[PDB]
């Protein structure tokens, strides 16, 4: 029962580095088009799958930005939330034994909405050398004829990693051998530097009929406290997710719906992530200078706004050291074992918080590394 | 493992509309503005904002009589809908049974089967005014029995459960160690000498009790999508588990929009008028429904009538494919609410004064019209 599957679930001055948000506020004009929907009296229940007109926004935009052509009746649905698309996608397919694989540092959520959905969780490690990307020949050594799924983030969380068309080509290979359903989590698409690309999975031949493209508004606009997220993903697939939602949040906020709409038609919406995006590009050097400067090697992330030190030579377990970078720097860091196994050895910091404050934490952990000789 | 439960699961003037013709209250909607001003856009606790949790305890402890800690008893959800999943899921095991009083509103029963538990329908009836009577739970009740859902005042029959009804039935539910969940979402629209009590506040039932409410239904808010529950510590610890890995917490701003309206004054000034219209509406369709010819019991609560149908022949199904196109009316079956509701037909009368009353002429017209009387 549900029961059973919710309890093997579990888990002054100080700069938190742990932040899985952006610090950036909603874009001015967002706000002002959720005011004029709620002067419009968009105040109602909308359909459980979303407002058409947002839908067909967002065919537009996955068809020009990320190539994948998804029908606005049909196979895209609106959430509240990226999240809730883990635990409703994998309830429209999961049947009981069922292992799903998931490539590790890996966003928190993965593994609990699979164990929710009846499955079992695998982890498949990344690794450093790798700058953490994804390798297939890592994906083998773990499948099973149980494996049902596969679940990538690109760029990811907590690592900052992205798949290139490359990679993406082969972990399709895959996928289409062994029948697998790809969920594929790009909230962080926009967030990409230096001469890195989004790709979509399911752009790519034959994969938009066993894939589960997820995306939202969170980040990409900074709209995390408005509950707003995305799937396209094959009809059979929308038809049971909805079925779901009917019996649990009914359909979205219909205001911000139409908010959002509007939003991704404004030139001014594009204009505001390309400031986040260059201001998130500018606090990623600094960390990246800084951390390999201080001793902590560090690859250079190429997407979304988290950078994932090495900690492992300092000796100390990754809970041990966030628990002293807390004590004596006052900084706030999040252990790379909470994103699983692979994640030992390091620990999430942030960046998107002010410069300042990133340089001011930066300064702080490098007099404790210094002090207490861990070099 | 939850894919098999969802498989196992599910001119006209519509006179089918669940939910509050009115709009929110503009001043509602102007402290929505003001906290999306003040910047209040970023992920809040999973629980809910603790400004709101305050302000729906004070307002549980003076108008339902609960006292429910802020800190630990009370969880904010996205609709008072999604705490039928969660809420059965902190306890229903395998194979459970959930009793159902029907007509019962349309979540309860795929609600237990996605948490793994099996829904049992008790009836009710139009003799006891459908009001949920103990010795028809007490045919029900099984060693399998692990919870009861009541909902009053009820949709879709309008009916309101008594302070002696509430007493017997907690009765039942402390002799049977079930817990009950309470839907309370109407609970400002009761009419006529009903009164609405709160089973939470009774003798050691809030314990035993996950009583949900809502702002969907008593501030026109249902496409804000703002619920509230108030339990005991172990469920809500176990339902904020589940939004983590589900919704992950509600919109902040509207969070903050709601707890500024429980404490204005013109909150509950806007509820007073809406519920005197709805009143006069009820009146209107009661009347009407009965000299028409269809033998209509006086709901007291909520914003629903539920009319017997059965004597003129036709069954739920086919008096509303009737109404739809020889009235161009929409009525819903009584038999999508269980099975007790066929024979009965769920009139919504959350519409406009006029259309009610055009909407009662057209439906006379067609009754007269094939001999239906
Ligand atoms: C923030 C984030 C999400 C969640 O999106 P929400 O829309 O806020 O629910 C999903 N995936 C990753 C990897 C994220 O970091
Ligand atoms: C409308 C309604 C609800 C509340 O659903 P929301 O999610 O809050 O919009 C709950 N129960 C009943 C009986 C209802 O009629």
């Amino acid at each position: 029962a549900l029961s059973d599957r919710l309890e093997l679930v579990s888990a002054k001055d100080v700069i938190s580095l742990g932040i899985g948000e952006p610090d950036f506020d909603t874009p001015q004009h967002i706000k002002e088009y959720a005011k004029e929907a709620l002067d419009k009296g968009l105040t109602h229940y909308g359909p459980n799958i979303g407002l058409l007109e947002l839908r067909e926004a967002i065919a537009e935009k996955l068809k020009k930005q990320n190539g994948i052509e998804a029908d606005p009746k049909t196979e895209i649905m609106v959430l509240l939330g990226a999240n809730q698309a883990f635990l409703m996608g994998l309830s429209a397919f999961l049947k009981d034994g069922e292992e799903v694989l998931i490539p590790t540092p890996a966003f928190v959520s993965y593994a609990p909405a699979v164990i929710l959905a009846g499955g079992k969780p695998v982890e498949v490690p990344t690794y450093e050398e790798d700058e953490f990307r994804l390798n297939v020949d890592e994906l083998k050594k773990y499948v099973t004829d149980k494996t049902r799924a596969l679940i990538i983030n690109s760029p990811c969380n907590p690592t900052g990693a992205v798949l290139t068309k490359k990679d993406l080509e082969e972990i399709a290979d895959f996928v289409v051998e062994h029948d697998l359903i790809v969920i594929s989590d790009e909230v962080y698409e926009h967030f990409i530097y230096d001469d890195a690309r989004h790709y979509s999975i399911a752009s790519l031949d034959g994969m938009f009929e066993r894939t589960i493209t997820v995306n939202g508004f969170s980040k990409t606009f900074a709209m995390t406290g408005w509950r707003l997220g995305f799937v396209a993903a094959p009809s059979w697939i929308i038809e049971r997710m909805v079925k779901f939602q009917m019996y649990n949040a009914t359909c979205p906020v219909t205001f911000i719906q139409y908010a959002a709409a509007k939003a991704l038609k404004d030139e001014r919406s594009w204009k505001a992530v390309e400031e986040m995006r260059k201001e998130y590009d500018r606090r990623r050097k600094l960390v990246w200078k800084r951390l390999n400067e201080m001793g902590l090697p560090t690859v250079k992330p190429k997407g979304a706004f988290y950078i994932f030190p090495r900690i492992r030579d300092t000796g100390l377990t990754s809970k041990k050291f966030s628990e002293l970078m807390l004590k004596e720097a006052r900084v706030a860091v999040v252990p790379g074992s909470a994103f699983g196994k692979a994640g030992e050895g390091y620990v999430r910091i942030s960046y998107a918080t002010a410069y300042e404050k990133l340089e001011e934490a930066m300064e702080r952990m490098e007099r404790v590394l210094k002090e207490r000789k861990l070099v």
